[PDB]
């Protein structure tokens, strides 16, 4: 309709704002005390009857050998994972496929970089217990750092696996990211190589458990082997953890539809209309929202998804983090940050006259009808206002 793609417009060009307020990624720092690195991130599960699962990682990698290493300035990695099964399989198994690439600092090789000019085989060996629940994984695959491709099937050895697959996939090989030209002296991994390094990991799944993993990373003679330790503790009983009620698969399907809707979103901020987002820009909708950053800001906002690192949202680059942000669901804090932009009293219900003081601010010619249909495609209950749970339905496929 013609108030319904109004709606989303609107509502994408918030989520974007959302997603680029956010930290997505796997922020890199040196470790100069353990001759090592530190990271952190937040990883996200869908759960399956509706909205998302919150797993807070803190990581830290220490070489096995002496030998020199590269300490990175900070970076970050972007991850894609699809996970599928194998269809000739009896066993509880995981089919992963990941994209691992290095980025994060803009446009201004040790001799472990060698190992992986070509295809390499993995192994990869997990025994864990959750709350007293044990079990051990083996998978085998093949990594190519050429083009950060992973490809793995792990089996779970012991039965039935006490705990979701899409729980383990961060534990069970950063050596595969694809590092640019301009950022190969910030490859740690592949530096320690093939000694190897030591990744122990804290994964704390918000109102749950945590889990504490310790792994050996290293070549066993031409395979690339991960040694994992796994233990959970404090896992509610009828949780989403235990009670297995995460989403497995995830549909990867972007519409032709939706790829439109992302492109009218997208021309909101690219108003000269030259493909790509400046911070001038993104500033630009920001202020017309009510918020006021810094130049500072805008250059880390835009930083989180500037895959080729020019200073600016390429199209195709505001197409993928758009697309991230509709596979995996927001927090109910993310939607909240959402309607408060259109909820500037803090009443709790987005009045027709609040609708109207974003579009008109926004740069919208729209008559006190058009908003009131805006407000009837919304509106449930009938009040002539919007509500949360009334938003939520709007923000959802
Ligand atoms: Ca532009
Ligand atoms: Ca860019
Ligand atoms: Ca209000
Ligand atoms: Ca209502
Ligand atoms: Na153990």
């Amino acid at each position: 309709d013609s108030s319904r793609r109004k709606w989303n417009k609107t509502g994408h060009a918030v989520r974007a704002i959302g997603r680029l307020s956010s930290l997505e990624n796997v922020y890199i720092k040196a470790d100069k005390q353990k001759n090592g690195i530190k990271a952190n991130f937040k990883h996200r599960h869908n759960i399956e009857d509706g909205g998302v699962q919150l797993a807070y990682h803190y990581q830290q990698n220490t070489p096995i050998g002496d030998g020199p290493v590269l300490l990175p300035d900070n970076h970050y990695l972007s991850i894609q994972s699809k996970l599928s099964k194998d269809p000739n399989e009896k066993r509880d198994h995981m089919v992963l496929l990941e994209f691992v690439t290095a980025a994060g600092i803009t446009l201004g090789v040790s001799k472990g970089e060698e190992l992986f000019t070509g295809v390499v085989p993995i192994l990869v060996e997990l025994d864990g217990d959750v709350n007293g629940h044990k079990f051990s994984v083996s998978g085998e695959g093949e990594g190519d750092a050429t083009y950060g491709k992973l490809t793995l099937k792990f089996i779970c050895t012991t039965g039935k696996l006490p705990v979701p697959w899409p729980t383990l996939v961060t534990t069970l090989v950063l050596c595969f990211s694809r590092y640019p030209d301009h950022m190969k002296q910030h490859d740690f991994f592949k530096s320690a190589m093939p000694e190897g390094y030591i990744q122990e990991r804290t994964i704390f799944f918000k109102d749950d458990g945590n889990y504490k993993t310790r792994a050996e990373v290293k070549f066993e003679g031409d395979t690339l082997v991960n040694r994992i330790e796994l233990k959970g503790i404090d896992f509610k009983e009828d949780g989403n953890i235990l009670g297995h009620k995460l989403e497995y698969n995830t549909r990867d399907q972007l519409t032709e539809e939706q790829i439109a809707e992302f492109k009218e979103a997208f021309s909101l901020f690219d108003k000269d209309g030259d493909g790509t987002i400046t911070t001038k820009e993104l500033g630009t909708v920001m202020r017309s929202l009510g918020q006021n950053p810094t130049e500072a800001e805008l250059q880390d906002m835009i930083n989180e998804v500037d895959a080729d690192g020019d200073g600016t949202i390429d199209f195709p680059e505001f197409l993928t983090m758009m697309a991230r942000k509709m596979k995996y669901t927001d927090s109910e804090e993310e939607i909240r940050e959402a309607f408060r932009v259109f909820d500037k009293d803090g009443n709790g219900y987005i009045s027709a006259a609040e609708l109207r003081h974003v579009m008109t601010n926004l740069g919208e010619k729209l008559t006190d009808e058009e908003v009131d249909e805006m407000i009837r495609e919304a509106d449930i209950d009938g009040d002539g206002q919007v509500n949360y749970e009334e938003f939520v339905q709007m923000m959802t496929a």
